């Protein structure tokens, strides 16, 4: 069914597991992606971005993305990640995304806090939450406490030594600065990148407030080792294995975080 | 947009040409076959059938197949293949298939026509065109048998069997084009010669059904990217399926026949 | 279920009934004719028009006319009438009309032709079927026409344009003969308000296949109004969808459409 | 445009208006109420309920409610009003009302939280905001039922149904309560006691009959017309009195 993200990061933040963010953009990942959520009973969140426009329309994928989501047995947001302009979320809005991501932390802090407020200015009164994200450089609690309060906006993308996508050594979490980033902020906390992340600093990290964390590149590897050892066989075959293989990673994410069994 | 498969096979019937028929149960098939549809100007058919069932769920990805077909500049016919039942093709209705095949041809002569004219008589009220086939895809179809068989169950076109197989008889096409004058339909021409289609066309056949090319193509471009990223492995496959659409579509003679 | 005006036309035709032809631009005016269609077992046409575009938002309310055409278990054909531009019958066809009428009767005969032609060139590749009009083009005196449609002109151009259904200006049961031994298409009877029973019934019998009512439930619905007007509004507007259900389904039966679509 | 009724009651609250939710059970009724929302640049609430689905069937008609919201250039939101059971408002969701009611109100108090706790728990993970209704209303009952219940707005017992209201009540209440209040059955009521109910909380005003008066004034008044007259009249009605109480109730420009 298709469900609020306020309310499922609410209740993730309240019993400390975390919601997986998969980035889907054909029909094998995102029904992958769903064979995992129903068979873990979970919440998932499914995301589609600027970045996969150049392989997959939009405009007709979202359809069946919406269609699959109203259908689950589990709650299923449809979401739009990494969002670079206000037509932009706004073609994902008309096109059945519920929940919506606006990215303005490349420009200095006054221009994140005004591009960012547009758009929960334009989407609130739609029902329509907008994700932030504001940027080792660590998140400061107090910045990150005003620029909240500033946007309106209802959920908070956060660097606490976490790597956004690639890594060279071995990310360290500060967990101190997750619990004051915390303690600043009215909202979830949201992870871009938790790649190089020991399962144990991950857990850690969700149990001091991570609500969410968007898995970028990991369905994307999982896919390819069963694209690579079926070659040669049939595309029919290829492709469903493709999907098991998107299911097990999602499968192993959403235990991860502690999402299973949340749903019911 | 949306395109009544009717008019499309008349069209190529009295041109001499045939409308490509292509199976597509992802986002990438799909895509491509429309993209090939797009650049060539050409009716194109997208089919969906119970083979995919296992891959795909048809009943959201039927969303896609349809938005896609509304949005195309060039006409799209939403097909659903081999319908072994009233119960699946009216599903494929219900889902946005404008054109549907009824296909009781593992049945004896009698059981064929009763179960093909249930489907007829249940889809012409709501204007729903029906392909039958008379023959499997083995044993040959027999004219005089055709004759009969369009006539009673009054099927909007008629798959036949050549010799084609999911050889290759020229005089068996030659002779159910003298006994029915419904447009004709080719299964499993993938691995026929671009000589023995095209005569084959001369001969009357209107549609052409390519399945197993498509898989081909794709997975061509899967041993040419295997050790890509997905992203790029996707975006090739899609490119493989547009550029063995566009050969089938060349090949078949309806570049162009969308103006 | 939406259902194929060509399929049910030429089943009228085949069994000598006509299919009636309702506009409606309201909720109880629909509700009441879907009513009448179910109970009578019969296929039904509901249309609209832009005659009626002031009163109702057409690109709202055809998503009702759709619905309930979409969940009756009889044929409801969504017909636009009187299409007066291939822009109006664009936004028909795309708002779910699946029966188009393109009109350009008042024009001269080959103009008429060419206009139909484009409506039917356009409309046929995506399925749509084309209901056309040809009234009287007088080879006649001057004189005699102070002392209506000709069947060779009706054959010439129902070939011309490939037109799916002719709408004839005819009570001259002649022409109906006529014109029916000329053109191989359904023949449809506008403007049939009060012609008696007995000739409506002649008249189908000799070929009219779809006749269109035109102010009659209107008039059934008024009747209704009066008689309910110190009511509450509520009360009022169920004794409308009655009273157009009870015009419908008497049209319903004189056409001898009921039971037909079993 | 589909609009959250929590943010726009919300906005009432602050602002000092009240949003007006209109019953419309045909296309008449519905289109004079957009019709006056549009000119008068202002928010409005739409809404079908159980008593009117004998007459129209919701499931057609609400395809041509959700359009016109859709559609209008003014916030617009989808309700259902006084829902009787989780089937009735699970039906209305999943025909596109974007914001329910769940009446328990017939029910002592105890019982009214549990089926409205049961809607709420049942809606607010699909993002559907659920009005309640208690009740004169004790504020110490409002706040206990709004913090148990999670309801997102409160319809109040103020004296309405000469009416004469207690404005004590609604200052209390108003005090006890976090989430925006409503009022039911406000026939009769002043225009002076309606924006005095307004300025001390009153966010959302339910029109009770009075579409349907306008609407059979247009009636009585075109008895011998054409039916196309008489309804281009009734939709007519209906926008003039719409406006009427979008003025009263101060929402008139608030959608801009
Ligand atoms: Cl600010
Ligand atoms: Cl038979
Ligand atoms: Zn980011
Ligand atoms: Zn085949
Ligand atoms: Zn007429
Ligand atoms: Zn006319
Ligand atoms: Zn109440």
């Amino acid at each position: 069914m298709l469900a609020d993200i306020r309310y499922w990061e609410n209740d993730a933040t309240n019993k400390h597991y975390a919601i997986a963010h998969f980035n889907v953009w054909n029909a094998e990942m995102l029904m992958g992606v769903i064979d995992a959520a129903e068979e873990a009973k979970s919440p998932v969140i499914i995301s589609f971005g600027t970045g996969f426009v150049g392989n997959t329309s939009f405009e007709d994928f979202s359809h069946m993305m919406v269609s699959m989501a109203q259908k689950a047995t589990v709650p299923v947001i449809t979401h739009w990640d990494h969002g670079r302009s206000m037509e932009i979320i706004h073609n994902a809005w008309t096109h059945g995304m519920n929940s919506l991501m606006r990215d303005a932390s490349a420009f200095d802090f006054e221009e994140n806090i005004r591009l960012t407020k547009e758009a929960v200015d334009f989407f609130h009164p739609l029902g329509i939450p907008v994700e932030a994200e504001l940027g080792y450089h660590y998140t400061d609690p107090d910045q990150a406490a005003e620029f909240v309060e500033r946007t309106g906006c209802d959920s908070l993308a956060v660097a606490i030594g976490n790597q956004h996508g690639v890594y060279t050594s071995e990310p360290q979490l500060n967990f101190e600065v997750v619990k004051r980033v915390r303690d600043a902020v009215s909202v979830p906390l949201v992870l871009h990148g938790a790649s190089g992340i020991s399962d144990a600093d991950i857990k850690t990290a969700i149990s001091l407030g991570i609500a969410k964390i968007n898995i970028h590149t990991e369905l994307c590897q999982a896919a390819m080792v069963a694209v690579k050892e079926n070659q040669d066989q049939p595309f029919l075959h290829l492709e469903r294995e493709v999907r098991k293989a998107v299911k097990e990673r999602a499968l192993e994410k959403i235990k991860l975080f502690g999402s299973d069994g949340k749903a019911e």
